[PDB]
C-alpha cells in the first residue's frame, strides 16, 4: 500500500547504517582507497556509487531511490528549489530553433523562464487552455520538443485530460518530451509516469517537505529521457544538500497522514464555500463542478490542500486590508505545502496577465488557501469573520 | 585588516539577534502582517528585505553582506555548488549569437558547459593561453560578450597577467563582461574586482567552507553587472539552502589562519619538490621560476595550500598503483581547500585533453596536491616514501 | 481545538522573526550591547532574556513556551534525553534522608536511577502497584518527599487510577512533589497538571520528535514547583541543543494527525489480537479488558500506538529468531513513537526482574508492538505470517 | 605531530563511509536485523555496537575514539555541556559520606554544584589555594574521595603545580579520584593522564567547538575510572546530540592552527599590558611572573588564549560602561574559545563571593580578555581607546 511504501521508501542499510533514516553523509570530497576503487566509482559516478559530492552521496542517492520507486521513475535528479527544478528540467531538452509547448497556468516563474531565459537562447514558447485535450494535437509544429503539462494548474487550479494530451502529442510527435509540474499532487496523487508523460516535477518544498522549511526540487524521468536529464542537469551545477535530501526523504514518512488531513479539511471548506453568498465559484479540483473535476476523479487518487475561490465582488483596496490584515488563523505567504493555512488575493487582471493569450472569465477579487492542519471548524471560523469584514 | 574583517563581515544584530553568528532561518514561506508590508518586501526582494525563501532569509542575507564587504562588490548571488555559479554566471550574460573567450586553462566542467551547453543555445566559445597577457585583443570577435578567466588555472597552475589582460580587452570591448573563477584565492588573496574584472565567482565549497563538508557557489558582480546576474540566476531557480550559507560564513571566520598555514606549508613542499631528483617541474604559483610566478607576487596577498608537480618519467599503470594506492596521510579525492591533504594523478594526454587548441609542454606524469593542515614534517616523510616506491 | 493550537504554539514574530517556524540560534556566548542590557539579561536570566547558552536561545524558549501552553504549565525544563529528564527532576526534589514512591511499571532506566544513583546518596526508594488507587496511603512515609506515576506503564502498559492516588497523597502528604512520566500520552492525551499532578515528565524522543531521529526529555511543572525544578536541574547543567529544540517544535505541528493514526492502527490491531487463537493476553489502555481500561476511557482524550500482548507459550531462542527475524515490516529497535512499526520481545522472567516486590501473572513471552504509519492491513499480514512461523 | 594527529583523530572508514568527515547518523531507535545481532549489540553496548541512541551512534562513537586518542584515555564521557560534563564526572564517583577538595578558582557553576547539589546529599566539600602544591596533603580527609583541580584557574588564571599536587595526594590518599577541568588547554595543551590525574573533563563549547554555537562536555577518563564514570553517568541520562558530536570532531581539525595564533595574539596583548600605566597586574600562564608561569613553562606545550587583567581603579558605573559600551572589535559575553574576542568585568568583591576560605589581594577592576582571531594591532587599539575612556 501507499503508505506502507511511504515509510520504507529509500530506507536500506547502505544508507541507514543501522539507524531507522538514511545517514547525513556531508561531503564535497568522496575518498578512493586504490586507484581501482576510483576507477569503478568514476565508470558509475551516475549509478550509485560514491565519487563526488555534486553527483550525491549516501543521503541523496537514499532520496533518489525512494523518489524513483514512488514515482515509478528510472532515475530522480535534485535541484536546489522547484524553480530550479523546471528551468533546468526544460533547459536539459532544448536547442537553439526549439518550440515548447506549455499551459496557460503554469506556475508563473515557469513562464518567465521560458519568456525571459529561453526565448533569448532561441527557444519559442506557444500556450495552450487547459482543457485543450485531443486539440493540443493542432498546435504541435515541426520544431516542438517538450509539452510542459501542469496538473492542478497554479492558482486557479484547472485539472487537465491528461491522456487525451498524451495520445494526441503520441500521434503526431512520438518523441516530443511531455513535462508535468506534479506538486500540488506530490507526485504520488497522480502517478505521472504510468499516464505516459516523461518527467514528473516538483517543488519538494511543498507537501514533500511539509513544514515551510526548506527549499528543494526534484525531476524524476522515465528510461528514454534520464541520461539526457541527469547529464545536462548536471553540467549546470544542479545538485541539493545532503541535510535538505535527508528533510526530504524524511518528510515522505509523514505524507500520507499529511495529504489525507489535507483533503478531508480543504473538500469541507470548499464545499462550505461553495454555498457561501459571498462566494461566486470554486476551484477545487475534488468539488464538483470545478473545471476538469472530472479528470481529477478519474485519474488521481486523492486531493492535497491548495485550492482557491472567487469572491461575490471585487474588492477594492480598503477591503483587500480589511480582509486579509486580520485572519487570526491563515497566514499571508507566499508557498503551501506545509501544516499552516496560508490565504493570498490576486484580482483578474492579476491573473489575466499571467494567462498568455487568453483571458479570465472571471471579476471577483480570487482568493487562494491553503488548507493545512489545524482544525477545520476553527479555519472555518476564521473565513467566517473574513466575509463579516468585506460583506 | 583582512583577519578583522572575516571575524566581523555580515555579523550585525538584524542576523545575529544576539548570538555571535547569525541566526540560521529555514524557510520556504515568508509571513506578511499585512498588506502593507507585503507590498514593501515585494518592492525589496532583491534588497534585503524577507519576500520569499527562494530569494533568501537573514542567514543568507547575512552571508551575502560578508561577500560583498570581502570582495568589493554590489551583490552576492548565492548557488549550489561552484559548478552551477559558473554555469549560471556565464549563461546570465549571454544571448544566442554571443561569444565568450575562456582560458584553456579553466576548469574541466566550465569548459564543457560551454562547449555541451552554451553550443547548443547558439553561443560560441573561443579560448586563450593564460600567459596571452595583452595580446588577447587579437582575439575579441564582434560578438565577444564574455571573457573567462581563472587564475591560477586548473590543475596546472598558470598565473594570468590580469592587469594586461583587462587593460587589452577594455580597449578593444569596453563593455564586455569580465568574469574570473577565484576559487583558489578563495576571493580574498586576489582582489578581482579591484583590477576591472566584473564578476569573482567562487566554489566555496573550496577553502570558504574549510572542512570538504558543504557545497555552494558564489558570484560577487559590481555595480554595472549586479542586476542582470541577480535576476537572471534568479529565474534560473539558483539558491543555496540556509544552514549551507551559516557553514559558510562560519568558514570564513577561521579562513585566514586556514590560508596561512596551507601556504607556509604548500610552498615548503613546492621548495624541496623543485630539489628533488625524481621531479621534472614543480607548479606553484608562490614559486620562483613558475608561469606567472611575477604575476603571483605583484597582484596577490598569499597563496593558498593547491599545486602540482610532474614526475621525472610517466608511470606505467602498476607504478601509478604503487604510488597511488600506500599513501598513509594524503588521500585520492576529488576537490580541495579542506584541512586533509589530498593527491591525484594525470597523464599528459589527459591534460591536453582539456588544453583546448592547445598542446602540453611535459612528458612526465602529473601529480596534483592539496597541502592541508597536517604537519608538514610527516607530509614530505609521506611523498618521500611514494617516490621510493616508483624509484 | 489541539490541533490548532499544535500548529501554533510557541510561534510569535520575536522567535520566528517572518518564516513559519522559530529560527535556531545556536549558541554558547550571548553578546550584550551594554553593560545595562547585561545586568537586564543577568535579573531576567531565567525569565525568556538572552543570557547565555545554557539556559538557552530563541529556539528553546519558543519550544518551552509551546510546551507550557500545551501541557498547562508554569515552566518548561530541558534534557538531553527522557532518563536525563527523568533523573534529573526527581534529583532535584530529593535530599539525603528522603523516600520516593515509584510505581513499579516504571520504566527500567527510571527504577535504575532511584536503586543505583539515589541509593547511595541517602534517598531510599519504595514501590507500588499501579493499580494500587487510593490505598497508596498506606504507603506513604513521613519522609515520602516524591510519588512517581508512569500511566500507562512501561511494557506491560497497566493505566492508573490517577485521581484515587492524587487524592489519596493529598490527604496524607499535601506537601510531597507527584511526577509522571506522560510520554505514552506524548503529555496532550492526558493532561497530567489538570490532575493535581505537580511535574509532567516526557521523553520528548518519543512521538514529539515523531521520526526516531532526536533525543530529547522535557519537565513541565506547575507554579509550586518550577522554580526547584528550574534552578536544580540548571545546576546539574541540564539542556537540550537547539536543533534538536527546533525539531521538537516541528514534531509537535503534525502530532494531532500522527496520534489519530497511531490510534485507529494500533486499535484494529489490538482488537484482532485479542480474538486470535496464539495470543494469551492483549495490554491495551483503548482496548475494553486490558487493566485500567476505565481510566484511560474517563481520563485520556485518545490513545497512541505503543501497546503489548502475551503469546500463548514461552518462546524458545529458536522461536524468538524464526518469528523476529523473518518480519518484512516491523523492526527490532528500541524506543518507539516513530513513523515506523517496532516490535520487541521480553520473557516473563525478564519482565518479573523489573517489577519490584511484586510478581508477574503470565508465563508467555510478552511482544511490545509499536504500530507506525504504514498501512494497517499489511501491518496485520505481517503479524499473521509471524504467528505461522511459530504455530 | 599533533596537527596530524587532530586532522586524522577518529576518522576511520567505518565512520566516514567515504567522506572525509563521519556521517551524521540521527538516531534514537538503532535496528537489529536479526536476533542474534541484538544480542551482540547488547553484550557490547558499551564497546562500540550499535545498540541505542542513548548509548551514542557511529557519529559519537567517532569522537570518543578521537578524544580518546589525543587525552591518552580509555573512554570519553560526552554530555549536554561542560557543566553537565563537571556536575556528572563528581556525582559519578561519590556518595553519601564522602568529601570532596576543590581548588577555591574552580569555576563558578562547579562549586555551586557541590555547596548546592552535593552538600544536600550528604557529601561534604573543602578548599585549596591553587598554588598549595605539596601542601595539599594537609587538607585529605579520610573520607576525602575526589580532588577536582583546574589549571589555569577562572578568571584569575593561576597555574597549579600538578605534579606536587598529584604525588601527595597519592602519598596520603592513593585511591582518590584525581579529576581537572582542563578546558583552557583544550585537552592538548596539557595532557593531564599523563600527569596521574584520573579524568580530564573539558566543556567542549570552547575551544573544541571553536565558534561559539554549540555546548558540549567531555570527560576522558583512564582504565581504572572508566567504567564507573561511563555507567554513572549514563544512568544520569547525560550524553550529547549527534550533530553537536560531529560539530566537535570537526572542531578538532582547525584546533592547532587555531590556539597558535590565540596564544600569539594573547602574549602580545598581555605584555603590552604588563608595560602599561592603567594597569596594576597582568593574570596570563605564558607571562613571565604570572602566578604558577613556572608550572606553566614546564608542563604546557602552549597556551590558548583567555586571560585577564586588573586595572589602575574599581571603575565606578559610569565609567564601567563608557569603558565597556564602547568598544568596536571586543564583545561583552559570557564564555570563550571561539574567533570572536570577548571581555567581561569582575568587580573584587565578585571575586570575593566566589573564593572560598581565601581572600582576594586586588582592589581593581578585574578585566577578563578573550583573545580571538582579529588581527591583534586592531585589537590593541581598540582597548587603547578603551582606556582613553577611563583615563
Ligand atoms: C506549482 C509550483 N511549482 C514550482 C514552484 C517553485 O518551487 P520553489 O519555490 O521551491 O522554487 C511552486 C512555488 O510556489 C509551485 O507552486
Ligand atoms: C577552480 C574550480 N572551480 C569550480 C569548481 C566546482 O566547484 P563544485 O565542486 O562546488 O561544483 C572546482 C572543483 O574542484 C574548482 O576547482
Ligand atoms: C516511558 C519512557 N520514559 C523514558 C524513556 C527514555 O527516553 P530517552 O531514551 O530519550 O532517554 C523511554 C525510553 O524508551 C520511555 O519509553
Ligand atoms: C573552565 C570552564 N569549565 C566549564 C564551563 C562550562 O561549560 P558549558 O558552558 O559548556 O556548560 C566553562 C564556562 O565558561 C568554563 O569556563
Ligand atoms: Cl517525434
Ligand atoms: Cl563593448
Ligand atoms: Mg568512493
Ligand atoms: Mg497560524
Ligand atoms: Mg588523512
Ligand atoms: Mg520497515
Ligand atoms: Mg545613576
Ligand atoms: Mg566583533
Amino acid at each position: 500500500h501507499l503508505d506502507t511504501a511511504l515509510v520504507n521508501a529509500g530506507r536500506r542499510k547502505k544508507y541507514t547504517q543501522g539507524s531507522v533514516n538514511s545517514v547525513i553523509q556531508r561531503a564535497s570530497s568522496l575518498v578512493f582507497d586504490t586507484v581501482e576503487a576510483k576507477k569503478h566509482a568514476t565508470r558509475n559516478r551516475a549509478k550509485g556509487e560514491l565519487f563526488y559530492g555534486r553527483r550525491g552521496t549516501l543521503t541523496h542517492f537514499s532520496l533518489q531511490e525512494a523518489m524513483c520507486e514512488l514515482e515509478g521513475g528510472a532515475g530522480c535528479a535534485l535541484f536546489p528549489c522547484g524553480a530550479a527544478a523546471v528551468a533546468n528540467t526544460i533547459l536539459a531538452f532544448v536547442e537553439q530553433g526549439d518550440h515548447v509547448l506549455m499551459t496557460n497556468t503554469a506556475y508563473e516563474p515557469s513562464q518567465d523562464f521560458c519568456t525571459k531565459i529561453l526565448a533569448k537562447l532561441g527557444v519559442t514558447t506557444g500556450w495552450f487552455d487547459p482543457l485543450i485535450g485531443a486539440d493540443i494535437a493542432n498546435l504541435i509544429q515541426p520544431n516542438t520538443k517538450v509539452v510542459f503539462l501542469e496538473s492542478p494548474g497554479s492558482i486557479t487550479m484547472e485539472v487537465h485530460d491528461v491522456p487525451a494530451i498524451v495520445a494526441a502529442v503520441r500521434r503526431v510527435a512520438p518523441e516530443a518530451i511531455i513535462m508535468i509540474d506534479n506538486t500540488w499532487a506530490a507526485g504520488v496523487l497522480f502517478k505521472a509516469l504510468d499516464f505516459g508523460i516523461d518527467i514528473s516535477i516538483q517543488a519538494a518544498t511543498k507537501y514533500l517537505i511539509g513544514h515551510s522549511d526548506g527549499m528543494i526540487g526534484t525531476a524524476v524521468a522515465n528510461a528514454r529521457c534520464w541520461e539526457q536529464l541527469c547529464e545536462n542537469a548536471y553540467l549546470m551545477g544542479q545538485m541539493i544538500d545532503a541535510d535538505t535530501a535527508y528533510m526530504t526523504s524524511r518528510g515522505l514518512r509523514t505524507l500520507g497522514v499529511r495529504l489525507r488531513q489535507h483533503h478531508e479539511s480543504s473538500l469541507r471548506v470548499a464545499e462550505w464555500l461553495a454555498q457561501h453568498p459571498q462566494v461566486a465559484r470554486v476551484n477545487h479540483p475534488a468539488l464538483p463542478g470545478s473545471k476538469g473535476h472530472e479528470f481529477w476523479k478519474r485519474d488521481f487518487s486523492g486531493s492535497s490542500g491548495l485550492f482557491s475561490f472567487v469572491l461575490n465582488k471585487r474588492l477594492t483596496d480598503a477591503e483587500l486590508a480589511a480582509y486579509l490584515d486580520n485572519f487570526s488563523l491563515f497566514s499571508m505567504a507566499y508557498s503551501w505545502g506545509g501544516f499552516e493555512s496560508l490565504i493570498l488575493a490576486n484580482q483578474p487582471e492579476h491573473i489575466a496577465a499571467i494567462r498568455p493569450e487568453a483571458e479570465v472569465d472571471f471579476s471577483g477579487t480570487l482568493i487562494r488557501l491553503h488548507i493545512g492542519l489545524e482544525n477545520v471548524d476553527d479555519l472555518l471560523a476564521d473565513l467566517a469573520a473574513g466575509f463579516a469584514r468585506i460583506v
